[PDB]
Order: C-alpha cells, then sequence, then structure tokens
C-alpha cells in the first residue's frame, strides 16, 4: 500500500514530520460521505484526528474488503511508527512530500521489520541507524540493497559465509498475513555485497537443490535470490515485469540485477534476459514454459551420499 | 440518577469540593436501619466512608433490585470521578450544593464519556478542557448543547461534513447497561453549531431513509438528532412531554430545538410543535398516531441505483 | 456440480442403480495419475470403490481447492444418497444415463433437502413421495416448479396465505457453504400454484419494502422470486442471461415465468422482459441501471404506523 | 512381537481354536514371581484368565519399559481378535502350534489392517475372505506377497494403473507408536503381480524423483517397496541382512524379490544383489555408502514444466 | 453399615425377597418427623417406595453428615442389588429376615465386588456362581473364607503359586470412600486354601519386606493378610478386639486364623495369640508396642542384589 | 555440556568477560554450513550476535536431537548469565580461556542454583558471595566442596545437626530435564565440613534405612551422598570409574573422598577403595555384585517402633 496509508505530513520549522493514523479514525472515515473533489485530501474524524484519504478505502479490510489490511490491529500502528521514524530522518520538503507519501510498499515487508526491531535478540533492537537503514531500503527511499543484516527478516534455514535464507513468514502475520495456506516462501541475501567464492555459492546450489528441489531460485531484480514454487512462478513473471515496464513508462530508471546465473533457475535467468533486452511480455515468457535442456553436477549426489552416512 | 448517589460535598476554604463514594459504603448504606429524619442525610458506613442518603437506595442494584445501578463496578468509581472532576473545576456555593446535587443525569451518558476519555485515539484523552465541556453539558451545568466533539460517543457509522452518527452501545455497558436485547439506538450530532448547507442535509436524509428506513427520526430538543425504533417513539413522546410538562411546572424555561423539518419525522415534528404551543398531551400525541400523507424526492433510489452499481 | 460427482451407474436388469460414491474412493482418485483418454471414464480405487471420472477433480475441496465441495463430510453421503433414491425411482435407461449424470444441479439446494428429510417435523421426513418429488424438481428431472411444500427449506421468515419466505442458510452449510460472511438471500415460494389475490401480493410486498428495502425482489424464471441485495442483482444478471443463452445455443426450451409485475423489482422485469424478447447482454443489462421512475402507494406508511402503535 | 503375546491356543475336537488374551491378565503376568522352568508355559492369572508366558514380559509397556507395546488399549484387543480370527481359519494341528505362535509379526502391520477392517468404506470390512488373506500374508502363514487390495494400509498419496502409494501412519498407532516424530516411510505396493507397462513405471519414477527426492526407493524382498529417509537406509541395510542370514542360518528359504531395478535405488540393488550372491555384510554394504555414478532421464524435468504451467 | 441400609423384606409364596432403596425415598426419609416406636420400622416415602429405618439417618451422607455414604450414587443401587441378588439366592424365612438385614458389612468391600462383577475381563463377571459366592462370604452369610478368586479385589501388585497381593482402591471409591489421602493398605489372600510350600511363603516374605518395608503384615483371623501402616497397627489392634470381645460378649464363635508365624508380624501374632488365649485388650496390646528382637535371613539381600544386577 | 556452550570470551583491558548467547544465534548455527577448520570457532550469526562452535550442535535439542539442552528457553539465558556473573567475578586470563570453556559442568545443577538464587527464601537470593560461592563449585573453579550452604538445592526431605537431604527435581527442569519419568535420586550434604558425632550418624543411616530402603547410598567422591536406586547403581559406577580412569591418562589428580564407611553402602565402598587402590573396572566392579554379608543395629527397628506408638 502507499505510504499515505499509514501517516499524514505535519510540517515544523520548513521540515516535514509525520504522524501515524489513529485506526479509529480510518474506521470514521470508511464510514464518511466525502465529494470527489475531496477524495484525495486526509480526512478529519473530529474525534480520532486526521485519516488517510478516502480514495485508500480499498487498503483497509472491511466486512466487506478482505482484500486491505487489518488497520485496528496494534501491528498497523507500530508499521506507521516505523514509517515514521524513518520519514522523520529524512527531512522531506514541501516538493517532495505527496511523491514519498505516493510510493508503495510491501506492508509484510514492514512487519517483519518490526518484528526484527522489537527482539531483543536482533541488532535492529540495538541499533537505530540499522533499523533505519533497513525501512528506507524497505520504503525505496534508499541506495543500497537488502542484504542480510537489513534484511526484512524471518526464519533462519541455511547461512554460509556469503549467504542467510529466510523463511518468509506470511502466513502468522498480523496486519497483512497471505491468505492462502498452501504458501510458502524462501529468501536468500547477500552477507556481504561483494564477490563470492565458488565453494560458497556449491554450499548454496547444493542446499537448494536437495532441500527445495521443488521451487524455483529467481529475482526480481533488487539483489536477492526468492526460492518460489515453480506453480507461481509464472505470476512472479507477470509482476516483475509490470513493474519493468511501469519504469519504462514512467521514466524511471531499471536496474535490474540478475544474479549469478549459477544459482538463477535457466528459465528465470533467460525470461528476465530477455526482459532487460526490450522484448514484450509474451516473447520473454514463453522462455519460462520451454524446456531449454542445458553447473555442478553432482552437488545433489553428493549431499545424498552424506545423509546415506552419518 | 442525581448526583448525589456518586459523590457528597466537602466544603474546603469557602469552595466544596465532591468526593466520589466507596461501593462497599453503599454496601453498608443498603443495609442500614435509618430514621425517617435521616433518609435525606448522607450516610456514615464507620469503616468505608460517607455513603449516599438512604432515600437513594432504588439507585442501586441489589438482589432485590434490577432497575438500579452495578455500583460494585469499577466504572461506578470511574463515572463518579469524572462527576467530581467537572463538579470540583465548579466552585459550588453552600447555596448551590444540595440543587447540583439534586440534578438528575443519564449515567449511560457519563458511562460513554469515561469510555472517551480513556481512550488515547479519543481527543477528550487528550483536553482536559473538551473532556470538562462535555462533562458539564452531561451533567446539565452547561449552556452548551452537544455536538460532536463533546458528544457522548460510542460507534460512528456515518459521518459527514456537518453530521455525525452514532450506535449507542447501551447494551454492552458495565454501570447501567439496557436490558432488552433487542435495543437499537442511534444519534446524530451536529460537527458544529451553524447552518448547514442543503447538499449535506440530503447527505444525511438519504443515508437515513435507507440504511435506517424502521427508525423515526425524533429529538428531545436539546440539539442532536436521535434515530429511534418506530415501535418505541410513542414511549419517546411520553417522556419527552413529562420533561416539557415539568419544566412548566417547575418554572423553569423550556428551550426545544425543533431542529430540521426536513430531516425529523413529520409525526415527530407536529407533535413537538403542537407541544410546544402549548397542547394537552393527548391532543398533540394523536398526531404521532394520525398518518399525515404529505421533501428530497428520490433520495432513495438514487441510493439504491448506485447499490445496483459497483 | 454434475450428478456424476456424487454417483456412478450400475445396471440391473435392464434398469439402471445408481450408488453413492465413498469419499476416500474420492481421495484416492485425487492423487492418481490417470490418461487423457480416461479422464471422463470412472475410477477404480481398488480400496474403497468406483470413484468420479477425473475430470470432475475441480469439484472436490483439496488443499489446493477452496472452490469445490466438502466431500470427506458426513452430508456429502447424505446428498448422495438423496441423489441415488430418486435416480432409482425413476428407471434411467442406457441412453439417458450420461445426459442425467451431466445434469448441473445446485449442492446447496441439495443440502437443504436433506436437512428437511432428516427433520422429524418437516413433512419430508413423513413422504417419501413428497421428498422424491422435491428432489426431483432439485435435480431438474421434474416437470413442476418448485412451490412451499416441496421448497428447498431454510428458515420461515414470513408466511400468508400465498407465499412462504424463506431465510438461505448457506453460511452454516457443511457441504458447500458460501464463503462470504456478508452474504443474505432470500426466497419466497407459491403456497400453491393457482393466481393470487390481491391482499394477499399487497401483504408479501408491505413486507419486502418494509423489512427489506435494501433487498432487490427477482426471479431466475422458474416460479419463486429471489430477495437479493442490489449489489449483487448484477452478477445474477450476468447468471441469468448465460443461462438463457446457454439453452437458445443447446436448444433446449427457455420457459422464463417473469411473476408478478407488481412485485418483482421494476428494473429486473425489464431486464428480463428484453431478454425474453431476445436482446443483447448490453442492451436488457442497461436497463438495471437506469433508473425507470415508475403500485400499492402508502404500503410502507401503513406498516410503519402499525408500528408507531401497539 | 511373537504371535504368542496375543493369544494362547486352546484345544476342540482335535483342531486348534486360539482366544486373545484380557489386559488385566497381562499386567497381573508382569507382577508374577514364576519359576525358571515356567517362563516359557502360559500363566494362569487367577482372576482374568490365561497370561502370555512370562518370558515375553519385554513385549508389554511398563512404567519401566517403553519399547514394548500399549497392551491396555482397545487396539491390543482388536489386534488380538484379528489374529485369531486367522489363526481359526487354519486349523493348527499339535505339532505347529508352538511355531504358529512363535513367529514374529509387525504389530503396526496388524493395526494398520484393523483400521482398514473397521472402516465402512474399506474392502476388508466386506469380504471376510479379503481381511482373512491380507491378515494371513501379515503373519507370514500365506505364500501370497502383499498386493493394493491386501495391504497394510495407511493413507493413499498416489495411485496408477499399476501402483498404489500409502503414507505409513505409524506416528499415530495406539498400540505400537513410533516415537520418533520425525519418522516418515512410504509404501508402494502392486495393484496386480504381473509384469507393468513402461509408462506406468515412468509415472512412478517420475513421482518418487519430484515429490519423494529425499527418500531412497528400497524394498525387504517381499514384493513391494519402501519409501524411505536416505538418513535411515543404513539401517534397513542391518535388519534386511540380519534377515537374510538368519534364514541361511536357520536354513529356511531365502527368497527376496529385488523389484524392478529402474525403480530401485541404484546402490541399494547393488546391496541386495550383493547379499543374494552371498557377500558378508561389509562387503555388501559399503555398496550402500560408495557413489556409483551412473534410466528415464528428464522425467524431474517434465514434472517440473508441468507445475510452471497450470 | 446394616444389610438394611440397602434393601427390605418382601414376602412371597413363604420365601423372602428382598428389594433396594430408592436413592429418593432415602432422602423424604431424611427429611421425616416420625414417632419415636417407629425409629425401627421401614419408613414410606408415599412417591419413592420403601425406605429404610429412621434409625440409620447416620447412615447417610447429607450436609451434616459426612462419615455415612454417597446414596444418591448410582454405585449404591448396584451394591443393593448385588446384596439383593445374594439375598434371593438364599430363601430367608420369617425368623431369620430381622438378623439378616442386622448384619454389619464393609461397604467398601461390597463396591468392589460391583467393580468386579461388571467388568468383562473378571471371572466374577462370568460366574453368577464365583460372585454370589464372593457376595455371601463378603455379606457374613457363608462359611467359607475370602480367596483369591472370590477376593474383594482392587490392583493385583503381585502373584505367585500360592498368594495375590492386591492394592485396596478405596480413595477412589463412588460410596463410601476413604477421605484421608494419606491412606494405602495391601491385601495378600490365598490362592488356594492349601498348605503352602516354602518357597511360596518366601517369595511373599522377600517382596513385603523390599517393597513395603514400612507396613505391618497383620490379619483380622478371616483366613488373608492385611499390610498396613506401622502408624496405623494401633487402630486395627483395637477394632480386631473389640470384634473379639463382642463375640464372646455376643456368645457367637470366635474362629481366628493366626496365619503363617513367617509371615505374619511378630508383635502382631503376640497380640493376637494373647488375645486368642483370653487376655485384656491392656496385656496384649502393650505387645504391640514392645520390642521383641527376635526366620529367612538374608531374603532382603537377595533381592537387593537382584537390582543391582539387571 | 561445556561451559563454551553458554558463553563465548571478550577481552576487556587486558581481563577477560564472558557473554550469554543468544538462542536465535545458536539456532542460526544449527543451520549453518561451516568448514572442518572452523567448526572450532565461535560462530558469527550477522543478526544475533555470536554463537557457540559448529562443533558443540550435539549439546542443542533439535528435532533431529534429544538428548541435548533446551536452548530456546528462558532458562538457558538465566544459566548463561549465571555462568558469566561466576566467570567474570574471576579474571580469566589469555592462556586460561579455552581450558575454563572447555570444562564440562553438570547443567542439571546450574539450573538448580538459577532456582535458588531467585527464590526470596533462599540465602543465594541474598548473598552474591555465596552465590558465586556455588556457583564456582558447580563449575569446578573452586577447591571447596559443596555443602549445604552452597548446595545445588532442591526439595529438603530430611535435615538435622550434621546433614540435609534432598530430593533431585531434575524431572520438572526446563533445560535439561531427565527423561524416564521412574527416576528418583537424592542428595545428602554436609551442613559443616567438620568432624560428626555418632548420633547424627545414627539419625541419618536411620532415616536411609527406613524410609529409603530401596535406594543406595553411594557417592562420587566429592564430599557428599547420592542416594540412587539399587538398579541404577551399576551404571553409577561405570560413570565414577569413567571419571577415575580420564584423570589418570589426563594427569589431573583424582581426589576421592569415600566418606563415612558407615554411612555409604558397603559394596559401594568396596568398589570405591578397590578403584583408589588401582584396580581395573572389572576387578573393582565385581564387588558391587557380589553379596559381602557383614553397624547400627535395631536402627530400622527403633524408627518402626516409633511408628507402631504415636
Ligand atoms: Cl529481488
Ligand atoms: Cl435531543
Ligand atoms: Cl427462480
Ligand atoms: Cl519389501
Ligand atoms: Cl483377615
Ligand atoms: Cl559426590
Amino acid at each position: 500500500a502507499e505510504l499515505a496509508c499509514f501517516c499524514y505530513p505535519h510540517l515544523e520549522n520548513d521540515s516535514y514530520k509525520f504522524i501515524p493514523f489513529n485506526n479509529l479514525a480510518i474506521k470514521a472515515m470508511l464510514t464518511a460521505k466525502v465529494d470527489k473533489k475531496d477524495m484525495d485530501k486526509f480526512y478529519d474524524s473530529i474525534i480520532y484526528g486526521i485519516a488517510p484519504p478516502p480514495q485508500f478505502k480499498k487498503r483497509y479490510n472491511t466486512n466487506d474488503n478482505s482484500r486491505g489490511m487489518n488497520f485496528e490491529t496494534i501491528m498497523f500502528t507500530k508499521v506507521a511508527m516505523l514509517i515514521c521514524e524513518a520519514l522523520n530522518s529524512l527531512k522531506v520538503t514541501q516538493a517532495n512530500v505527496s511523491n514519498v507519501l505516493s510510493r508503495v510498499v510491501s506492508i509484510r515487508h514492514l512487519e517483519n521489520l518490526v518484528i526484527r526491531k522489537e527482539n531483543p535478540q536482533d541488532i535492529l533492537f540495538h541499533s537505530k541507524d540499522l533499523l533505519l537503514k533497513s525501512t528506507l531500503i524497505a520504503i525505496g527511499q534508499s541506495k543500497e540493497i537488502e542484504t542480510t543484516i537489513t534484511a526484512e527478516g524471518g526464519e533462519i534455514v541455511f547461512q554460509n559465509a556469503a549467504f542467510t535464507m529466510w523463511k518468509l513468514t506470511y502466513l502468522e502475520h498480523q496486519l497483512m498475513p497471505i491468505l492462502d495456506q498452501n504458501f510458502i516462501e524462501y529468501k536468500v541475501t547477500l552477507n556481504e555485497d561483494k564477490p563470492i567464492s565458488d565453494v560458497h555459492v556449491k554450499e548454496l546450489v547444493a542446499e537448494l537443490r536437495w532441500q527445495y528441489n521443488k521451487f524455483a531460485v529467481i529475482t526480481h531484480g533488487k539483489g536477492h535470490y526468492r526460492i518460489v514454487k515453480y506453480s507461481s512462478v509464472a505470476n512472479h513473471a507477470d509482476r516483475v515485469y509490470a513493474t519493468f515496464k511501469s519504469n519504462v513508462k514512467t521514466g524511471v530508471n531499471n536496474d535490474f540485477n540478475l544474479l549469478d546465473q549459477r544459482i538463477i533457475w535457466q528459465n528465470w535467468y533467460a525470461f528476465t534476459s530477455s526482459m532487460k533486452q526490450g522484448n514484450t511480455l509474451d516473447v520473454c515468457k514463453r522462455l519460462l514454459f520451454q524446456k531449454m535442456k542445458p553447473p555442478f553436477k553432482g552437488l545433489s549426489t553428493d549431499r545424498k551420499m552424506d545423509e546415506v552416512a552419518q
């Protein structure tokens, strides 16, 4: 959802500060009759403060909407506050406020950061600089790519010198849980944005081939791998291409890290390279479904024999 | 109940301060043998402090009374304290104490204000001036009429530029819950005590005609609308007329805002206008039951067609 | 779903008898690798008997399907048996079996008949002839239209000399419950398939205008009224037109009872009359959304005044 | 455990009938002081009838034994009765009784047959001949091998024209549940003891390679496949070799079906062929751990591409 | 309690049949005003039939009595019926009825027989002759002594060729449970009323010395051992002597089996022998408390060494 | 487990401070691919800090290990902190760190000290010096032997002027509970490390002979008695001899207090004296199983007679 679904701007001393919404103010907005010229303007619920613009009613779950977020949840306030602490660390100026609040962000990403920041074991609990760095990446206001230390988080299921693999815990989320209970997705972040030796690559590929043979190794171009069911990789291609097509239309630059060709699923590397080369959706998406028959041979066999022993 | 059911006066430096009762002191009073000359005097339970006058035993629920209040409830203390903070904001003088404590107030109104004041989202939590303004209206010690910001509260179910509609939550109340579970009443407050444009009136009427077609739009004259089942509007007429008749007998002024004729139910506007003109109960109450066949035509049809679309 | 989702044919003495499936046989089928030439043929699970054709896997809820039926439910067997008792009352011959089993039926309709037949208060519990009549209507193997005595059932919420109004209990169903919890639909059956006096029509219309003002009074042409939210009447038009278009294409006769023009919602009567006259979907569906401004005036006022009294 | 852990022989008319034990008689035996010469003889608990020989106390779970069976369970009686119905279908003669009761059988196998026989959907519920055939195989008193119809049972997770794959439900068993909760084993039975076409073999291998890539496909020689974790295949080799070594020592014939070489895990086919050829445990077990690098190429790729589509 | 607390006599054809009381008839009796001359006569509750004589109110637990029995329990009816089946197996004649109903019996003994008779594993469930034999012993209407097969029952904790040791389950009883929760008593019955070899005696003594070193081995003279805490053996002596003194006063014969001197606790054998010789309570009870320092040496050591091994 | 399973060293100002692990850092380590040369080195989980060396994965319970500790428990952190407070009270220097962290300690001992230190009634709650003294004994970094005041703790079941007897509460432990539920062990500490009069010895022996006749009185040489089931004393001998053999091999001194010969079980005193004299395991362990037939005669009889009285 848009950043304007969690906070409204308030100017103080020629520098903007952002204020979380009260969920009851959102609840009052959802019952409001509003002019068409006011659907983009912030809403005054007399009792509970400012509420998001009524054009955003879709974003909130009501008895009629199940495709929004659970704003009456404590996690909503926590996520909204996390957004505000990041936006207040910037000094957004008047010309930028509407664009920053127009930014679409992953709510599940922001909830997982809250889960990290409130965990005393997690480094994000102890480093406001790292927490702010991670959030600014999450809200698209940072040049840096997500690595392990700044990762969205979840359950660590594999780690080596170069990579950390996370199980995405979206089924347990308070604010915007994924509703299909058949959902499983993993995420492999780089521990350091640096060249990675071949043995650490083999360690990752061997674990993905053995433990996750039913999953595609793909990427959305932002610097980390996504471990995704093969039955859903076609939908990922649609969303990835919609994003790449949007930035060409919107003029904003499309920087797409294809990542390691020896790790990425071959068909996905073909579909993304062809997309980067400027092909149409139909052209490069047909490369997902065509079997290109053609590294690290015997990696699966080595792991299996290590299981037969021990 | 009377304000004396929650607090007793204590003089300090020629200015009165009011003290909430302990519920155990009330419990001791209910078991007390008292002279007739002492039924109006405050009762000394040796152990738990001062208790209300024994003439008020009716007001408290016992195994023999279910038509009083649940004084052994934490909400009793909270409501009593709310009354005291308001009475202490005045400086009631000796001549006035008995009349102020004689004031009959709506307990459900005072409980809903407690619910607002303890909610951090509600403006009453943050403005002691607004909370005191709202309470002084509730206890009949203010000239101003209840508007949205100072409203008794409840669930917001409709809002526009001019009005806020509340669902009265009396079935969930701790202190004096309504016992018929078939009860539903709403309340429409003015956001601002100001002339209201015709479009904002149409928005309200269209919502009441469509969403609340089984409810009468009436008023008790104190500046806001009451959305009331038609099956109970006859009882409202009795209470409204008893009040109007009392003030004529008691000499206190009867100021009765009939409110907008285009919003009020036609029969109720007739019964209240006729009452204001000085007619007997039988005369003006017969106007409730007689069908006067004779605004905003097609408002119900427009809303219905907006539902057929979308 | 198709009748073949509940039973398979077994020939005995040149007359067909139908046998319910075991749900474990269905469970075995859902895990079966099957040739393409065998997707229409009944499946032999060695252990649990015959299973439906693998082309019907969509009809059964699995972890991957939530848009099918809960076949592992006792209600599945009960519904399947109800289908078999009806099909065995016919003597389906070889040429007819595949067409009878191809018939698409409302599962929720069949579950409600089970609910009636197992209720000792219901006449369907006591008359196997009436139960068989009701089921044969439900599975499209009867000339007669559904009336009150043969109705699908549910909760009676209104009744007079001519009509019975049922609340459809689909949210509580075991086999194929409706998942949107915001669902409410009613159904008005004729007590007798006979001309109906004007006073009994007024009684129905007055109750629908007063108690169900937010609902459209429509029909799918099979002889009874459906009380449906205005927000969903557009979807009903799509399904009704798809059915009418199918029978023109499939050559099967389209007999569409428009029912009483004084009861049916005006726009729906226009959309269905125009459909019957042979117009395209776009032509007659635009009549749903256009406000035609133009019986029984003051019916709503009479009911409201009866509430103000008593 | 031995068959004598569930029943004792009782002679009637020169033909033996077997009687289940009462669990309280077993409980009395476990507290009994017994001579050494009587440890093999059946025990008379005065109150609860005959009890198994005290040499079998190991087989029963007590507070000191957790490696036996839960005899105080209703499933014990059910399994014991199942054994007796099978033994009574034979007419065991005096010379044979002690050997038949000496037979060691899989308790989990017998419990799963009880689960099948008490399920009205299962064919074993309806065919006493099939139930007796299945039990006689289970207790080693039949020439025939276990196929699908006579299978031990469990959850069907794959089926085609030639094979049925069962999930072994040992963690949920009442009588002798497997205690490691990390246990998962499957079992592939032949639907018919017959030559099997190559396409039905490919269907099985493709499902095992894709859905069970972390499992070894082995066999214990009795005519069906066992789908077993690679980490436990070494323990299976020990038990398989102990059995093969026992029959050579005990003189009883060792008939070991190696099954299809294109389905069995290559190393297991080598270890079992070498065992059949008469090699020592060390010789043929080293073939499990040595990687022999050398059917049905691209089967895994075809299944994966079918997932990318649909 | 007396047998008259469970049944009343009804004459049929010059032979008495006994009828259980209804507990509501007992409840009516407990609230009855009765003449003194009628305190021994059976009570007519008009509604619930005959009730026990009002002189027995002590025997029934009321809010004022906790030292009686829980007659409103299903076990009361079961015990009463068990008494009646035994009394009806006799043909009590007119002269005997009052004496038979005057017999005092152990209610806990009778409840344990009910527990045996309703257990399908127990031989008492299957032999009405054995059940009647056991009950007639329990109600003092049989010459035979309690042995294992006719035992009161409980939990078997030791058994050998000659003895069965029972844990008395009185804390779990429905009708008259022992209320001190610190109660533990065992009972050793003879399997056969026959001379017993020395090895079977050693087996018992070794188990009592090792497993029950804090318990006295005593007897009440009726042919079986009672395993009793040393802290309570003084109370057993009081009750045993009261019984022996009663029969000398009442003239009824005192037959007291001292049982095996090598098993009985030495002091108890002295106290009972001295009582049998006709000494006063003070004389023979002082032998309980005096330490007589003087079989089967090293029995405790052998058992302990068998534990160090294995 | 080793002390390195709870903390890692961090140098500050030429003196080492020890830091507890986060359990999530341990959880990340358990999923880590690590070189062989790094299995002894502390592991960096990027997110949760330092983790123990991967050679210690055995020590932590996972779904595959049930023979380790429950590190995700709050008690793990509490025990780790207790270790750190003790290690920080020393000033471990660089040469000593690896040896101190190599020390193997009883986790159950450390958990019981946590239970003492967090109990406001316990002196360890109030004396940081006594708590540190007790912990340093527990982690083998103190010359002093465990006495009552510094005891591991548990339930006091006997106490006199010289001894305190504790019931070891290992079945209720959070971190490393004993899993056999048949476990019972006691521990007798000296109240003061001083010669003990004969009457206080008799008091202890009389209580152990009477109340714990099924338990062996042994010791592991560290200055206190262990009350242990006879069935497990053979396993204690194995562990005691393994320890004594280790220190002779490892060169570290073997100081073994045999304790009072009148209290220790005779066979254990023989096995430990013979071990101290330098005999092989087989030689001195055979003295456990051989019955040496040969203090304080009549102690058991005196206690029993005190029970017969009172
Ligand atoms: Cl990405
Ligand atoms: Cl008002
Ligand atoms: Cl219809
Ligand atoms: Cl096999
Ligand atoms: Cl006795
Ligand atoms: Cl020790």
